[PDB]
């Protein structure tokens, strides 16, 4: 049941993302230009196979999967990547794995908005998307 996170999200609010990319080591510079970008994130299905979306100004990424089939995946930071998505309590939950350090982003439906929560350490990062009709 990914049906409801299909369709194309825009970024409303931000908290505290720069915590998060100084804790994956994104360096100051890309850290001012991302601060200032509001992403459109596009979720599609083709039978079982996912597209996830993220296009900016800044930056554009594109991934296809399976839920639980492990892909190789190249972050918009350049970090390579083991990653697994599935679905777990209704969340949308994308981990990904390299040199032993792990980060999850768990997206979930609230009141018919995106949540996004992205960790990596101790880092916890909050970010609301809206749908575009
Ligand atoms: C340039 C830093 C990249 C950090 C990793 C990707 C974060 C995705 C944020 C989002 O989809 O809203």
């Amino acid at each position: 049941m990914v049906d409801a996170f299909l369709g194309t999200w825009k970024l409303v609010d931000s908290k505290n993302f720069d915590d998060y990319m100084k804790s994956l080591g994104v360096g100051f510079a890309t850290r001012q230009v991302a601060s200032m970008t509001k992403p459109t994130t596009i979720i599609e299905k083709n039978g079982d196979i996912l597209t996830l979306k993220t296009h900016s100004t800044f930056k554009n990424t594109e991934i296809s999967f399976k839920l639980g089939v492990e892909f190789d995946e190249t972050t918009a930071d350049d970090r390579k990547v083991k990653s697994i998505v599935t679905l777990d309590g209704g969340k949308l939950v994308h981990l990904q794995k390299w040199d032993g350090q792990e980060t999850t982003l768990v997206r979930e439906l609230i009141d018919g908005k995106l949540i996004l929560t992205l960790t990596h350490g101790t880092a916890v990062c909050t970010r609301t998307y809206e749908k575009e009709a």
